[PDB]
C-alpha cells in the first residue's frame, strides 16, 4: 500500500530492471529520460546536487560531469529500497541536507525467504520488446553461524525507442547510443556470534555499465546544423563503474551500550574511456583514458537506554573522498582569440603543479528520543567539520552545529501525526571529476567559503485502519549560503572559485490514499514542489543544470490491480501522469547562449503488468508487463526542458525468477 518502499518480494513480482521503472509509482521522485547515466535524479524536485543514494549506508557526493547524472543502483543487488524525502535528525549522517534513496544490498537469509532448507539457487531472465534482455544467477545459504552469497546479473539493452512520433536525426523510431551493456555481482559473507549478540558482514559489490556512449550522455546525437551532432557528442566505447566494499559491524547488550552500528567502506566510481580524442572535457587524451573518486569512510552509531522508555543515541561520521585522474593536462591550456591578459593567463595555469582533490567529512553527534503514551519527542544536535583541498593544493575548512527536533504523536491506532524542524550543513562538493586535470583551468575555492545550511520543517499525517489508508506531508526548507562550483564548463580561465553564491527555498506537499479489499488494491498518490534558486551575487553564479533540480509538473500515479486465489495470479493497471509544468530553478530567468521560457509539457503513461505464480508461492515468479500501452511520445520533467531525451515508447517485458 506504501509507495515510498519496494522490498525484495515485490521486486521478484516486477518486470523492471532500474530504479526509475522501479519507483514510478512514488510521485515525489522522478528520473529523467535516457538509460544509466544519462539520468538526472529529483526529490522534491531537488537534484543530486542535494539527494545522495547510499547502499549500505555508504555514499558519496561527487560527481563524473555536469551533462550526465550520478550513478544509480542496480536493483537487483537490492533486499529493500526506501525513498526517506525528508531529511531526518541528528543521527542520519553527513550531509543530509535533504532526502535520499536508501538502498541495502541482499542476504542469503532474504534470498532463503521461499524455502524449506539453509541453501539455495536463483536464476531469473527477462526479455524486453523495446529492447534488451537480462538474465543472472545466485547462490547463496547459512550453515553454522556462517551466511554467505554470490549473485552475478546481466542486462544487455539495445536502443530503446520512443513513443509515437519521435524520429532521430536519421528518420529512424530508437534512441542513438542509449544502449547498455550492464553487469553487477555481490559477494557477501557474514557471521552471527556472542549467543546470537553479535553481526558481522563484509561485502563486496560491483556494477558496470559499458558501451558505445556520447561525450554529454544527457544528450543523444542531433542533425549536422545542431550543437548535438555525431562529431560533436563523438561516440566511443565506455566502461562506467561503481564498487563497494563494505565491512559490517552489528551488537546488543553490550555493558551500558544497548545497541551499535558500525561500518568502514571502500567507493570507487570509475570511468573508462576507450578513446577520448573528441572529448574536450576529458582534454582529448588519445586511447584509453582512466578516471576514479575514491570515497573512504566509517560510521559508528551507539545506543544507549536511559530510562525504561528514553534512548540517548550517539556516534560518530567520518568521510574522505578523493578524485584520482591519469593525469594532469593543465599544460596543454588555452585561450581563443586584452590577449595580452590571456597569455599572462596561459604562463599562470602552465606554471601550476596540480595535485588530486580531497574532502574530508567529520560528524559527531548526540540525539535522546522520549516516549510517553504515544507521544515521541527527538531532540537532537551535530557538529559537522569538513576539509576540502582543491586540485591546486589550496585549504579551505569550516565547522557548524546543527540542532533538530521533531515529534510523533499517535493518538489512536489507526492514526498518527509528525512534525520536525531539523538544521543540516552539506559541504562544499569536488568540482567534476572528469575536468579535474586542468587543461581548462585552475578550479579552486575561495577564502573562507561556508558549508550550504539548511532549515527544514514539515508536518504530516498517517492513517491507516487495514482497509483505507492515507497519508500527507507538507514541507519547507531554507538553504542558506548555497554553493556554486564554477558553471561554465567550456571556456579557458585560470582562476575559477567555488563560493556560497545565494540561498534557496522549496516548499511543497505529498498526499498518498489507498483501498485494499481481499485481493483488489487501489492507490492514488500526488505530489508537487517548488524549488527556487535565488542569487546573491553581482554575477550571477547559480545554474539551472539538472544535478541541481527542475520545477516538474504536479505529479499523479495510481495503481489498480486485482490478484485471483486460482491460479496464483495479479493484473493489474499502473499509470504516472503530470501536469504542464512552469519555470525555470532560478529567480532570476535561465539564458541560452538570453532569457529562456520555459515549459514543460505534460504528458500521462499506463502501464498494465501481470505476476503469475504457478506454484503458488514465492519460489517462482512468471511476470509479464506492458509499459507505455498508449506508446506516449514525451519527455520527463527531470532533465533540462529543451527536447533532450524522450520517455521509453511502449515496452514489453517478461521475466521469471526461480529459487529452488
Ligand atoms: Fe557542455
Amino acid at each position: 500500500i506504501r509507495t515510498n518502499i519496494v522490498t525484495l518480494q515485490q521486486k521478484d513480482e516486477s518486470t523492471a530492471t532500474d530504479m526509475r521503472e522501479l519507483l514510478k509509482e512514488e510521485p515525489s521522485i522522478d528520473f529523467g529520460g535516457g538509460n544509466g547515466t544519462s539520468q538526472f535524479l529529483t526529490l522534491r524536485g531537488m537534484g543530486q546536487n542535494s539527494v545522495d543514494i547510499k547502499v549500505d549506508n555508504a555514499y558519496s557526493d561527487s560527481q563524473i560531469l555536469y551533462h550526465q547524472g550520478r550513478f544509480i543502483v542496480d536493483p537487483a543487488l537490492v533486499k529493500v529500497v526506501s525513498v526517506q524525502k525528508g531529511a531526518g535528525s541528528a543521527s542520519a549522517g553527513i550531509g543530509a541536507t535533504n532526502g535520499a534513496i536508501i538502498a541495502k544490498t541482499v542476504d542469503a537469509q532474504d534470498l532463503l525467504k521461499g524455502l524449506d532448507k539453509n541453501w539455495g539457487v536463483r536464476l531469473n531472465s527477462g526479455f524486453a520488446s523495446n529492447e534488451g534482455v537480462s538474465y543472472g544467477a545466485s547462490v547463496f545459504g547459512k550453515e553454522g553461524n556462517f551466511d554467505g552469497l554470490f549473485s552475478y546479473n546481466r542486462n544487455d539493452e539495445k536502443e530503446y525507442e520512443a513513443g509515437k512520433g519521435f524520429r532521430n536525426f536519421n528518420g529512424g523510431k530508437t534512441v542513438p547510443y542509449s544502449a547498455l551493456d550492464k553487469r553487477s555481482y555481490l559477494a557477501k559473507i557474514g557471521t552471527t556470534f556472542g549467543d546470537g549478540d553479535h553481526r558481522i558482514v563484509l561485502s563486496h559489490m560491483e556494477d558496470q555499465h559499458r558501451g558505445i556512449r556520447t561525450v554529454r550522455e544527457e544528450f543523444t546525437v542531433g542533425d549536422a546544423s545542431s550543437r548535438t551532432n555525431i562529431t560533436r557528442q563523438a561516440p566511443p566505447y565506455r566502461e562506467t563503474t561503481q564498487s563497494n566494499t563494505n565491512l559490517a559491524y552489528t551488537g546488543k547488550d553490550l555493558g551500558f551500550v544497548e545497541k551499535l552500528d558500525a561500518n568502514a567502506y571502500v567507493l570507487e566510481k570509475k570511468r573508462y574511456s576507450a578513446d577520448d580524442k573528441d572529448n574536450g572535457y576529458a582534454g582529448n587524451v588519445v586511447g584509453p583514458n582512466h578516471t576514479r573518486i575514491t570515497t573512504r569512510g566509517m560510521n559508528f552509531n551507539f545506543d544507549s537506554r536511559l530510562a525504561e522508555q528514553t534512548l540517548l543515541k550517539y556516534g560518530i561520521n567520518y568521510r574522505h573522498q578523493e578524485i584520482k585522474p591519469q593525469a594532469f593536462l593543465n599544460g596543454e591550456f588555452e585561450i581563443s582569440g586584452e590577449k595580452a591578459k590571456d597569455k599572462k593567463d596561459m604562463d599562470l595555469v602552465h606554471s601550476y603543479k596540480l595535485s588530486n582533490p580531497t574532502k574530508t567529512d567529520t560528524g559527531a553527534y548526540i540525539e535522546a528520543i522520549h516516549e510517553l503514551d504515544g507521544f515521541t519527542l527527538t531532540g537532537g544536535l551535530r557538529y559537522d567539520r569538513f576539509k576540502v583541498k582543491t586540485h591546486d593544493g589550496k585549504t579551505v575548512s569550516s565547522s557548524n552545529l546543527n540542532p533538530s527536533f521533531g515529534v510523533i504523536w499517535q493518538p489512536h491506532e489507526h492514526w498518527s501525526f509528525s512534525s520536525s524542524h531539523n538544521y543540516a550543513s552539506r559541504s562544499p562538493r569536488l568540482y567534476d571529476a572528469l575536468q579535474t586535470h586542468g587543461k581548462r583551468g585552475i578550479i579552486s575555492i575561495a577564502d573562507g567559503t561556508k558549508a550550504e545550511r539548511a532549515r527544514n520543517t514539515e508536518i504530516g499525517f498517517n492513517y491507516n485502519d487495514g482497509t483505507f489508508a492515507a497519508n500527507g506531508s507538507y514541507f519547507w526548507q531554507t538553504i542558506k549560503d548555497a554553493l556554486a562550483n564554477p558553471q561554465n564548463r567550456h571556456v579557458s580561465a585560470a582562476v575559477r572559485e567555488a563560493v556560497n553564491a545565494g540561498y534557496i527555498k522549496n516548499h511543497g506537499y505529498e498526499l498518498g490514499a489507498s483501498y485494499r479489499t481481499g485481493g483488489l488494491t487501489a492507490k492514488v498518490g500526488v505530489s508537487h514542489s517548488k524549488p527556487r534558486f535565488y542569487d546573491t551575487h553581482p554575477k550571477k553564479l547559480l545554474s539551472a543544470n539538472p544535478e541541481f533540480g527542475a520545477q516538474v509538473g504536479r505529479a499523479w500515479t495510481a495503481s489498480l490491480a486485482y490478484r485471483f486465489q486460482n491460479p496464483n495470479l495479479e493484473i493489474g493497471w499502473r499509470g504516472r501522469y503530470v501536469q504542464k509544468a512552469v519555470g525555470s530553478i532560478l529567480v532570476a530567468g535561465q539564458k541560452d547562449r538570453k532569457l529562456e521560457n520555459v515549459v514543460r509539457k505534460g504528458f500521462g503513461v499506463n502501464d498494465v503488468f501481470a505476476n503469475w505464480k504457478p506454484l503458488g508461492k514465492d519460489t517462482l515468479n512468471v511476470n509479464l508487463s506492458v509499459n507505455n500501452v498508449f506508446n506516449t511520445f514525451y519527455y520527463p520533467h527531470s532533465q533540462r526542458w529543451t527536447n533532450t531525451l524522450p520517455g521509453v515508447g511502449r515496452d514489453v517485458r517478461l521475466g521469471v525468477n526461480y529459487k529452488f
